[PDB]
RNA sequence: GUCCGCAUGCCGUAUCGGGCCUUGGGUUCUAACCUGUUCUGUAGAUUUAUGCAGCGGAC
RNA sequence: AGUGAUAAACCGGACAGUAUCAUGGACCGGUUUUCCCGGUAAUCCGUAUUUACAAGGCUGGUUUCACU
DNA sequence: TACCACCAAGCCGCCTTGTATTATCCCTC
DNA sequence: AGCTCATCTGTAGGCCCGATGGTGGTA
DNA sequence: GGCCATAAGTCAATCTACAGATGAGCT
DNA sequence: GAGGGATAATACAAGATACTGTTATGGCC
């Protein structure tokens, strides 16, 4: 008796359209708000919809309160990577896109492939996400003055160096913000200790890897989170897939670049793929998928960086 | 009910059996009239009598296999290859090789249960092979013609020699469609109906029919509409994602392309097709706009007529 | 007895070609530093060169200080836009052996171009358009973090507010700045009280304008000035087959072109000769935004004759 | 010394003539006899007697005009449109206009003072004519043999009878073709030379006789492989494609020939193979080599000499 | 008829952003091996088609 | 909300072509600090037809109307 | 005298399966 | 505890959204 | 009845010169 | 000695300029 529905989300409204057993559809569309919210909830108990397997895009922040709200209410929720939803549509050959057509096609979506149910995060792991992504922006920011000391006006100088001033001073607090955090919880405190551990990988590329991971083990293999965060090659003469977080994909790069130069494990990886006569940047490639898998493997392991399982 | 996907090559077909049970059989065979005779026996040999058939529409090859497995029994589905691969990016997000294999193909069938293929009447196929090749010597003719403008004195004697041959074949291929459609009753009717609309004569007649065929295999117009690519694609998304509707071109190119001439004559010789022009040009709708427009029209129209079974009245439009 | 005079320039190292009359090649290398400057002009006095035209390429701030030594050296120095110079390059054949422009062809192009002589910008100029870009620079940094309120997280949030009250402050105090330069010298104060009786241009498009118009009258016609901001559209005809619709060409400063939108919207709107200007357009059946591109023209050449007339806008002239 | 800048369309002429003094004469004019006489007579009309004038290759609708001026006693040059775009870009030019482009060609003429134009010899013509048509209907029956592979059996009547026809008229060509270069002593001559090289059959020293002509207007080998667009250049290297197409395809399949069926290009193919080079990277080679060889050997005047690449 | 002046007519779709999602393949089988070219930037340059219409001035 | 009808209305820029142009980088000699004159069927640099061609596949989004 | 919101909002379909050219050597009649 | 150095042809996909300035109108 | 002119026909600025990150080991 | 078949090569992709035809219908002979 399980029913299949699609939400199209906007800021403003949302779209949703149920697909019965029996294979007729019921169409309604509601705000996009906690009042909206709790009249899906009634609407889909009053055609006494209890069983369903909820379908949505992963479009950010406007789908993120009715994910919740549904998950709560005690419905399979499915949060979809938004270019498996437009493969979708390619391979029903539709010739239209309207929010109505969305939603529609996101209970076909459902009910044709059953995709892994969605868990919401643990509010540690957003808040956690929410700082390291922030301090990511800052960081960019302070690069981007940075590069324009090299070419300023004398003119200029004073607004620049003040600018610098401002985000050196913030990157600092945010940091400590983001140190206390994994301290106050004895599980990430851990866990970060132990990425740590390994060469290569130091204070923020701890935070950023554990932002990703979470605090509990959700992938069956190390080379999925490789995967995970686009570092995985793909045969398209193989590239770097790079369908993944960026984030992630971002925060490895000056790590891997320590470990094949500084690091005893590092520098035998550098040598033995430098010898089948492997460029400087291919290999860096090949570092940072590394890098991502010990950094599971270690976290699933559940002790300090064993040197000797390298080299 | 089994679900079989066929990947096919010139000389060697690929073959995946999916069982109810969730278990795989995979053989290969030669793509020929033995091979085919294998084929079958080898899938009754497994006692696989209802099968769903899925092939990907890969040229002219997949068609003897099609035909033979519609002949024993089978339910095939000929897909758009377009679809299939569109499908391998839905099952996964990097995945690998981006080619679709007979397994990926039999997966396609058990999620999707496509649309039953039918293969086409003789005549059908005879008809379109004819109107094929008589815009293959159409566009041979006008390269021609484009060469007498800018020719040479040694090689106009040569050019002049192909466009009289040219000339003469196309006359006697227009022959040999109308003895073909004034042959069976029933293309006889159905081209008369055609021809009664304005705006179409003898030549997107035989095109029309050539798509549409003896059977009424579009439940709706708009479906045959879409068929030919000619209805426009609407892009919107929330407040933000305004996308200006464009054609869709999600069709035939050979019948989408046979209905622009017809388009501009009917848009500026006759009552009904003037009329709607001069509607879409009051809403401020450029020249070819108002022309895809009235392309998307007499495809609908074209389908309407034929359903309708009785000529063209005019009264049914502005 | 006029030399033709190329440099190819780098951050580090400056590369020389002497075209001399005779048709032969003199080739020295220089460091891009105030002593290989003094080098540069010396080796040319060395070789009894005294009248030359000289063609560097506009790559920076890095060739900003030899352009100067050579123009004080009494030379005569073009800087030209280096799209010109690959173009040039192009023009010289069907497949040369690299499609770089080297401080050979810079010599080749001064010699068949004769192009315009570079004069240095009055010190006032260049301060006004470098607190002008830098004001834009930090309006797009507010405009990122007021962007990025609309989806933050509520941990997030205090860090942003911060950052956007300091980035106010900031745009605040240059504003004051650039208001300060401006009154300080009696004819930017006037100028630019000249700008802002133009309806839709208020303090911060007039301190945009004067930046890129200067002090004196360095162009002919206004609609010099348009094409300066690429603002004039771009006709492509030839023929009966070829005819293209035509474009905004979009060849010029984007500082100047991006500062013109929002009073051409205002103008258009609000203002009785924008409207007017508008439903002359509407009347000719023109869309929104084409009409908001033809009155960034409109604006950029009114704003150019105003000057020149060194009189208040009068409404009278345009109807 | 005036010059004159004709920006060529169908129907019309665009003429500025650009003064010593640098004062500009415009005016239009129709593409027919008539009007190239007037265009003359305006000329002499304005005592306009020594004059370099620059057309650009837009076509077979400048030939006329260019003929008409160079009898007339002027200096015509006809440029390669791509030197013309990159001039006028270099010039700043937004707009693209006919009146704009006349000036232009003037101005490209005063700075760059391009090499003087002949007229080719008719039957340098003629020869061209007859192999582009050649080339042309090569193509055609290519198409219709392709369509052999996958025709309905009520198509292929009509695929195998245009076929015959197109057959019938290759040879035909080939025959008009060999009655020309025979009828002439020299072209007969130069033929039999370029024939005489390994790889190079019938069909490739005719399209070769056509682009080379009946003297040897390029000083230098290197120079006529560079015209077929065979000499690579940095962007890695690559076939810079930066000359005749019909004369570079003729190339490819003797350049295979020649590498795999004839000691002196086996032995080329050899080296190369034995120095990293991929397939198509030594029939590139080859092909570049041919056009080189071939004109090398018409300039020696004597059949080729195997010893010279041992 | 020529040469100039135009804050004129005709011709014109600005510039920059923000957020979020991502659970390979092969193998000697998952912290091993084979396959692997991160992420984000910064500064500067741009002088009428006056082409055709108007309108005004000089000859 | 279901059933039935749709040749109506709103949302629409089709296809295919043709001709023409193209005087290397370098290396070796003369003069000569690089101009300019000679030489090259050798060696090094080279992924043709500046898109090579053929065939096949493609069952709208809404609105409106009738009845319950 | 200081604060508010409101003007403008685009565009060149996707896939899959195939093959030719010329000149010289080599085999068959 | 603070500073220096390792990597340099190039080649993810997608679904949502906002700001700019100046002026007439309002408080 | 045969032959012929005619209807429709948009494009997305170009270049050149440059740079930083983080973590571990050494002064 | 003529006459016909076989064969060599295969990540991708990177200038300009000027042009034309299709069909079906109402007018015009
Ligand atoms: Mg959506
Ligand atoms: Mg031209």
């Amino acid at each position: 008796e399980l029913h299949y529905i699609g939400i199209d989300t906007a800021k403003e409204k949302l779209d949703v359209d149920v697909l019965r057993p029996d294979g007729r559809h019921r169409t309604k569309k509601f705000a996009n708000t906690t009042k909206g919210h709790d009249e899906l909830v009634s609407w889909l108990k009053g055609h006494k919809i209890d069983h369903a397997h909820i379908c949505i895009e992963a479009t950010g922040t406007y789908m993120e309160p009715v994910a919740e709200c549904l998950y709560d209410a005690g419905y399979i929720v499915s949060v979809i990577n938004p270019a498996l939803g437009k493969a979708f549509a390619q391979s029903e050959g539709l010739r239209n896109k309207t929010d109505t057509v969305d939603a529609r096609m996101l209970a076909e979506f459902c009910r044709q492939k059953r995709p892994a149910a969605w868990e919401a995060p643990h509010p540690l792991e957003r808040a956690l996400r929410a700082l390291v992504v922030r301090h990511q922006a800052l960081t960019d920011m302070h690069t981007q003055e940075l590069n324009r000391t090299e070419t300023a006006r004398e003119v200029q100088r004073p607004s620049i160096d003040a600018h610098l001033l401002w985000l050196e001073a913030e990157l600092k607090r945010l940091e400590k913000q983001i140190k206390d955090l994994t301290d106050d919880d004895p599980d990430m405190k851990h866990r970060r200790k132990l990425l740590e551990s390994i060469p290569g990988i130091g204070e923020k590329t701890s935070a950023v890897l554990l932002a990703y991971i979470g605090l509990k083990d959700r992938f069956a293999h190390a080379r999925q989170f490789a995967a995970f965060a686009g570092l995985t090659p793909r045969r398209y003469a193989s590239r770097m897939s790079k369908a993944g977080h960026v984030s992630l994909r971002r925060a490895l790069y000056m790590p891997a670049m320590v470990a094949t130069s500084k690091t005893e494990w590092g520098r035998a990886f550098r040598d033995r793929l430098a010898a089948n006569g492997k460029k400087g940047k291919v290999i860096l490639g090949a570092m940072m998928r590394k890098l991502a898998q010990v950094a599971y493997g270690v976290l699933k392991s559940g002790v300090p960086f064993d040197a000797s399982r390298h080299n």
